[PDB]
């Protein structure tokens, strides 16, 4: 395997499988130009034959981050509000980067800079929330466009990027010529290079270095069959917990954070306003408010989701009249009684909502949330990392009552018994 | 087998666990970010998806103390006065790590700085003592409680924390900017970051690093199934010191520094006032002054202490009238004979006192000490660096008559035969 | 497999075959010299003997460009505007390149950069058109040469070039000493380096290193042989795409940037003024403008095409008024019905063309354009990423009806069949 | 078997051991931090757990010196003299390093400083003896108590200190904050800092470094199993050299240069007050004057001297009157023949003594020098470098007569045969 060369998408779990509007980090750990005192070269790196600009971090390792033009536009369609959903940021074009970050970019078919924009003029200033269908970028940047920004750091895609090399002596800020250095809150780092790919074709990433070129080969490719959910046991008891392991590759957008996802599963919700619908991003992966949920059940098909990105849930499959499944705030998201009604009790599954947004997330509209086990293993669990789980079976329970929990529209039957 | 993170309760011979007050150590000891004149960044290290606040040290490692919110505050409870005892200083709102330690710490659920409190305000002030039923903590700290402070230093949990990287043109105390850097008697450094746990629920340290994240599990659950005593031999002549290893995770307090415990072990003494207790710190691992002596018999319920938090001593199983086991001085322990009468000599154990606590470990009560074989084994013993142990086989001692030790509520026979 | 010097023109799919008008880039990445903040020496890479100056790059890898003298005049006499088609710039003598550029160049053959003339002496100045037969280039180059251009940046053979490296303390412009150092608007880099070279016989890069040489020995040779196209399928169906892949060497012309090509196929336009051409960089790789469209077949006898740089598009074979292929616009292009009028339908391949360069591909003269699959894949294809083939079959086609495509004088048969 | 962890006492002929008043030398080679212009992090090295500064030296080698704290003191007890015998420096309490050197220490048990006291308070200033049986020392030192040493570089134990790094812009004295950086002569370096250790117990050396823990253990017991005498002949010829050899552990007590002993060997010199005593580096390893020579055969039972640190000589087994074995002055020494008298002969070993010493080695008391062979082997012999033995055969001896020598109580026989 590669030595010097890591990407985020070398998974032989999921044959090496990208897809969506996920970001993919490039990381080079080499001996010979990891020194963040002297001004060495930058490696040479290449993602199908076109180059990708690195920048050094104080660990001295070049970092990369780029996705799909049409994907990231997408994605990036989505996020109405700035720092909020799949949000890329400002889209800038490739003559732009010059201006915009510092350094040349032309190869790229487009930069994503965590900026926002306080003068949006037709040309001379990029898009802030770019096309919902996607297509070229024309937009261009400025230092001008930098300076009028009321507010910097809006990339919500790439949270945890690492700090760049500060500029001393020689060495300039990145090694490459970044205008600001900041780690997450400032205007150029990170950003997102973009690059059109070809669907169902192989991507191959490349880095040239004295002694022998080192290839990783990915694929474009829809991932439904790499999806699917597995409960832990057969049979729960009364009061069990219900821990829920989703594996999907399209729900690792962050390649350097824990990807959290909150849902709206209720199935029989019949409120004709109301939509089964995913939300990204409404928890950090600490259990704090990520920002505002936004709607992306419109916009799945686009981002080349097949049947795998909608979660949807049954408390009841037998309609009873004594839920199976019931939910419960954890240490990963923030859920609350909105009906504190002493006739109901957290018995009721549709009493819970969450709080600061009850317009889709309300009562009812059971909120399922789920959190990744690491920064790109690409497993979510409901479950917390105290094992208490998100759904839970209800103690009043009717042995053969079955709640319905379906995920890559492969329904499993969650079975009650002694 | 981790290359770079590494934790202190990480410990295959007690299987990862966790328990008590801890205070558990994280250093990132890292090749790359190890130099300390360049303006590094801080590493990307969380646990259960909360970010820690690194800080980094003279020697290039970065460090991060956390620890249990509730077991923290249940702790400092018991700190009557400051620096002594299971002291973790004085607790502050999460929001108030910007005006008091210069850097954001708002994604912890309080932290715990050894700064003291003259304008002891119900708002604008934390807690000196802490909530002795634990929970959530509201009280804030500024600027002004900083600069009101009249003694630095009162944690006594972690005692031997490295000197924080002092402050050069283009890099801050610590690199992360902390207003004072004087290490173990400032008021910033050390610190604990609270964190909420779940008892037997497993706790996840993370590094993010490029090239490949790096985790930990603790398992954060009482654990009398390892606490045990063992002695060297099987049958003891009559002179021969006694010997005592401890293999209790629990005890291990501190991380950084070697655990000094004293135990109220008469098991005889019928004075309605006395109970066998436990104390932390009376004496330094040198044997020094340690500090004051505090009560903690009433509250090791509440520490996750099943019975594997006490130690209690029968000299006499048989009560024939021949005492077998006694106490001296050592090196490591400043036991002094209070009852210095002619009439009795070495042999009567209740002689035996401490001179500076009196109040609850004076004559009789056998006060026992007890210190850890290195700072972070978790395994502590009765005999000194000089081989001399607290307990001996009495020189008039019957042959047939045995003693008894009690750890863990499962008793030790001391046999004597010749 | 060398290990510091890397060659374009080595490729195993093509046994390192040249011809034409092809820039060959040379690259030397060796950890040796691959610093920027020092003054280190010039690798001493020769071809043929012949000493070749290479430039540093922000990537620590020295650059250089080399080409053949008589086809790169040829070439660049093609190229009667500015900035479009095999455009090498300006020709300067070899003694000019220490006014110029800064350093010696003697034992070059001559030196193209990208430069224009205000004042065009027949001495002082040099030629910026060339030549359409060759030979030795007289006309020498100054200082006053350089500052007398009004729009740096002429050359469009080379698109993608590095920054050198910024001149700070001891270091100069790149290494060597260069006057202007920007990536591709200056007057300096990137330049191509002439090279008299024999046809037929083998052009030898040697790399003079401490410890052994390097060597790479190419073909200056035609490579017809090696020009060939592939159709996906026997028999094309009602609506299917037309997928064309074109291998061919010669199209190869810029080693670092993708390659478009323009054509005009409609081999039945029997219009007197109307003649089948090829066009080099009408389109640019991202689908916009890529500069003027310039005519090439009067000149592709003297490039050593051997009957493989022509393409010839028949519709319909038999001539049954229902044409079986038609064009279309993909990401790759910008094609425009120029015929909007309601009478007519997609399928007249005729009513498509090239609204700013009307005058040789307007109505008719069916425009077909490929993109290289790679910056130096030396493979061509007509879809774009997004698999649009700029090929499609119309939708009112008869059975048994058939296209012929002609490529490389080897036409081949597109049949319709169910 | 380790990469970068180098303990003076790991040695393989001794199986590891150490005992009595021995400095142990750590030195971290380490190429990731073997650099002088860059503040690095200091290694991470402890022994038992405990801690153990390191100052890096102009050879890019982090240097630390440790050694037991009760042999240390009862060593530094017998130095009576300042910068002569078995002299530590100066004791100070583990809370003055800072203050003195100018870092943390408090892990140590206590740090001997080379310096020397002119205000001998009680409190503020620490001992420059000692004591004979050892202790904590509580005895703390200051900044003024370094600016009132009048003799700075009073250490005895280590010689060869190399020279600390120059403060150069971030890079401080020695790397870690030293406040005099001059080596052997100055009042910080070297120091060695003080460790309770177990007898028959193991001493274990920690390297904490990136990528895996690097642990040397040692043992430290008496080590009179390893002591033996070795001669070159079973029979000696008339005016043959005595060569002896001693392999000898205790006696290596300075790792990083020869050690020189004298010692008074005559034991049928009657005198009442006269008595067979060792001394410690009378001369330097150069065969120049080393210090004044001070008792110590009073001391050698404290200092585990299992009867292997006491060499005594009887020329003559038989008392015949015709001694065997003479002694010479060698370049390992300054011997000379006190009575110049013509009525005796250099056959008159009585007659030879040291002029400096004589009140202790006079006329009489056969003073026998032995220089180790090598820095750190830990094998002495009497030979100097010009194969000059300290031990001579008498030319007029008698054929049957024998001499007695006599190391580890295990006398050995000298033949004179033909």
């Amino acid at each position: 395997a590669n030595a010097n060369l890591f990407v985020s998408a070398e998974n032989s779990q999921f044959d090496n499988y990208m897809s969506g509007p996920q970001v993919i980090e490039v990381v080079v750990i080499d001996s010979d130009i990891n020194d963040t005192d002297e001004a060495k070269g930058e490696p040479d790196v290449t993602v199908n034959g076109k180059v990708l600009r690195m920048v050094q971090a104080v660990d001295g390792n070049w970092y990369g981050y780029f996705a799909d033009r049409d994907q990231a536009q997408i994605a990036d369609s989505t996020a109405t509000t700035a720092d909020s959903g799949l949000d890329f940021g400002v889209f800038c074009a490739s003559s732009s980067g010059t201006a915009a970050l510092g350094f040349s970019t032309t190869e790229t078919d487009g930069i994503a800079i965590p900026i926002t924009i306080a003068n949006a003029t037709a040309t001379g200033n990029g898009t802030q929330t770019g096309s919902s269908s996607g297509g070229a970028i024309t937009t261009t940047c400025a230092a001008n466009t930098l300076d009028a920004s009321t507010a910097n750091g809006t990339i919500n895609v790439v949270r945890e990027a690492k700090d760049p090399v500060a500029a001393s002596g020689s060495v300039s800020v990145g090694q490459i010529g970044l205008k600001n250095g900041t780690a997450n809150s400032g205007p150029n780092w990170p950003f997102i290079q973009l690059y059109e790919l070809n669907p169902t074709g192989n991507v191959v990433v490349q880095y040239n270095k004295g002694g022998g070129v080192q290839s990783t080969t990915l694929t474009f490719d829809t991932v439904d069959q790499f999806a699917e959910l597995s409960l832990d046991r057969t049979v729960f008891p009364r009061v069990s917990q219900v821990h829920a392991t989703i594996t999907d590759l399209w729900l690792n957008i962050d390649p350097t954070d824990e990807d959290s996802w909150t849902f709206a599963t209720n199935t029989k919700n019949t409120t004709s306003s109301f939509n089964v619908d995913t939300f990204y991003q409404v928890f950090d992966e600490n259990g704090a408010s990520g920002g505002s949920a936004l709607t992306l059940r419109t916009t799945l098909s686009s981002l080349m989701c097949e049947d795998n990105c909608v979660l949807t849930l049954d408390v009841d499959a037998q309609s009873s009249g004594t839920p199976v499944v019931t939910i419960q705030d954890n240490g990963d998201s923030i859920l609350t009684q909105l009906n504190a009604s002493s006739n109901t009790n957290a018995n009721n599954a549709s009493a819970f909502g969450i709080s600061t947004e009850t317009a889709k997330l309300g009562t009812g509209s059971i909120p399922v949330t789920i959190t990744e086990q690491g920064p790109n293993s690409g497993v979510f669990g409901t479950y917390d990392e105290s094992d208490k789980s998100v759904l839970k079976i209800t103690d009043n329970a009717k042995r053969g009552t079955s709640a319905s929990l379906d995920y890559n529209e492969t329904p499993q039957t969650i079975l009650v018994g002694f």
